[PDB]
DNA sequence: GACTTT
DNA sequence: GGACT
DNA sequence: GGACTT
């Protein structure tokens, strides 16, 4: 069959000359069989004529420069997999998962090479792949700026660091193939093996495909997790306080809630008990008003709401949802208009969480995450939009590529009410928890609650463990902190020496502090920066890689950062 | 609701 | 916090 | 065909 290559680019970083200065590729069945070169021609005649598999880690970056030489080079697009012609799965959002370049026929020979993306098998950067996964990895970067000329000269430390990184994907894209995992990407390996284990004919029975209209309606429901500040604390510095994480929060949804099956029934008005058709989804119009002494649940955000604010809410709930609304809020002018209602049932997903739950626990390394990657990759496939319509690239005037939505195509959704309601139990888990503790609660995120002070809370007590599913672990306890924003903070983390290695301590039992800093799109780079001292809202650095379309490929620009 | 790449 | 060219 | 989420 088809042989299957790790690839990657080393590229220029000027918008006025974006070219490829390095490529290397390597078989990921032979990793002897490598090479690397300073020439995209040179690269992209062998991808014309290996007839491979080829994978670039991050795809949407080497994607570019390969589309760009495509178009100068005497290929054009087609969904049709003409002679000449490329093909592309680039989704309505910009995520690239193909380029398939097909050179025609020879004899009864399908002509054409495959062009994957890597991250989409394994979702890390390469650097944390090979740590993870206990793979050779050469300390620091290539100096991405250096001048380097048409026809530059790879030294040999450069030529040392791109033979790492396409090693280092070979190396983990291999251990996957060989575990059975082979699929284009984590979460379709994941759904690929829960459909082994429970059998097709099951899954089928009791995952029937909705229409395209009653997935719209379920689709307004599937809401993401539970992320909140406590205005109280916004901005403001705080002594000791705590951290409790779930083990395994969605996994221990599956294990354990009920969750939807079957063929939905439609209602008018509000739903009306049903022991057979338990759950719900309601379509809810009200205004409202949250009760003195709750935590927000409602977001139209990114923040959740003290009020509706004379704006009527139009809202799909599951029922998990809605009881949690109803408790928190005081409700007005509610009408209820129509929804839709589920058998249930527990114990879907047992045998395949045992399964890859054995597997982690008893492996270590590579195989570890991998297990890991099967747990965690299956809850989200089941609400995959059944709208694919995707994007297709062009070359605008300046020579740089453009995007238009293409041609409208559906197909089948895969479940999209067990979304709904994995992550309703699991926003439930936390919000339940955090309310619980609303006397001490800081902040949430998804599947962590963090408190003031350092004693787990009694109402609590029951429900915390270091391992078992499902269960708070007590993660951490820290001597201060400073909260600015939603996933915006800093802690100085109570830290004890063990066995010459620092663990998490405790306030009693402490050696050192480890200085966490946490802010969504904050690069490790600009994370070097931050300081007890300079960290609030206004912090600002010209340091963040954004990416531009020019002539050529991209060019990561560094763009300012700024915590608003 | 992306999350990485030079 | 906020990409989706 | 394929393709977690918008």
């Amino acid at each position: 069959p088809r042989k299957m290559y790790s690839c990657a680019f080393e590229t220029t970083t000027k918008v006025e000359d974006c070219r490829v200065w390095a490529y290397g590729y390597m078989n990921i069945e032979d990793h002897s069989e490598y090479k690397i070169g300073n020439s995209l021609d040179e690269f992209m005649a062998w991808v014309l004529k290996v007839q491979a598999d080829l994978y670039f880690h991050n795809l949407k970056f080497a994607g570019a420069f390969i589309i760009n030489w495509l178009e100068r080079n005497g290929f054009k697009w087609s969904a049709d997999g003409l002679p000449n012609t490329y093909n592309t799965i680039i989704s309505r959002m910009g995520q690239w998962y193909m380029i398939d370049i097909c050179l025609g026929y020879k004899g009864k020979r399908k002509i054409h090479t495959v062009i994957y993306d890597s991250l989409k098998k394994l979702p890390f950067p390469v650097k944390k792949i090979a740590k993870d996964f206990k793979l050779t990895v050469l300390k620091g970067d290539i100096d991405y700026h250096k001048e380097r000329p048409v026809g530059y000269k790879i030294t040999p430390e450069e030529y040392a660091y791109i033979k790492n990184d396409i090693q280092i994907i070979a190396e983990a894209l291999l251990i996957q193939f060989k575990q059975g995992l082979d699929r284009m990407t984590a979460g379709s390996d994941s759904l690929k093996g829960f459909k082994d284990i429970i059998t097709t004919k099951k899954f089928k029975k009791v995952f029937p495909t909705l229409s395209l209209g009653l997935d719209k309606e379920v689709r307004y429901a599937y809401r993401g997790g539970f992320t909140w500040l406590n205005d109280r604390f916004k901005e403001k510095e705080i002594g000791e306080g705590m951290v409790f994480d779930v083990n395994s929060l969605y996994p221990a949804q599956m294990y354990s809630r009920l969750l939807p099956y079957g063929e939905p029934i439609v209602f008018e008005g509000k739903y009306v008990w049903d022991e057979d058709y338990p759950l719900h989804i309601q379509h809810i119009r009200c205004e409202f008003e949250l009760k003195e002494g709750y935590i927000p649940t409602i977001q139209i955000g990114n923040e959740y709401l003290k009020s509706s604010g004379g704006e009527i809410a139009d809202l799909w709930l599951s029922n998990v949802d809605l009881e949690l609304m109803k408790e928190h809020y005081d409700l007005y002018n509610v009408e209820y208009i129509s929804g839709l209602k589920f058998k249930a049932t527990t114990g879907l997903f047992k045998d395949f969480i045992d399964k890859w739950t054995y597997i982690k626990t008893t492996s270590e390394g590579a195989i570890k995450q991998l297990a890991k990657l099967m747990l965690n990759s299956l809850y989200g496939k089941f609400a995959s939009n059944p709208d694919v319509t995707g994007k297709v690239p062009y070359l605008k005037e300046n020579g740089a590529l453009g995007f238009r939505l293409g041609e409208e195509e559906t197909k089948d959704p895969v479940y999209t009410p067990m979304g709904v309601f994995i992550t309703a139990w699991a926003r439930y888990t936390t919000i339940t928890a955090a309310q619980a503790c609303y006397d001490r609660i800081i902040y949430c995120d998804t599947d962590s609650i963090h408190l003031t002070g350092t004693e787990i809370p009694d109402v609590i007590k029951d429900i915390v463990d270091p391992k078992k599913l499902g269960y708070w672990a007590h993660e951490s306890t820290f001597k201060r902190a400073k909260y600015l924003r939603q996933k915006t903070y800093i802690q100085d983390i109570y830290m004890k020496e063990v066995d010459g290695k620092l663990v998490e301590g405790s306030p009693d039992d402490y050696t050192d502090i480890k200085f966490s800093v946490k802010c969504a799109g904050m690069t490790d780079k600009i994370k070097k920066e931050v300081t007890f001292e300079n960290f609030k809202v206004g912090f600002s650095r010209k340091m963040k890689p954004k990416p531009v379309q020019v002539p050529g490929g991209v060019v990561l620009v560094d763009d300012t950062f700024t915590i608003k």
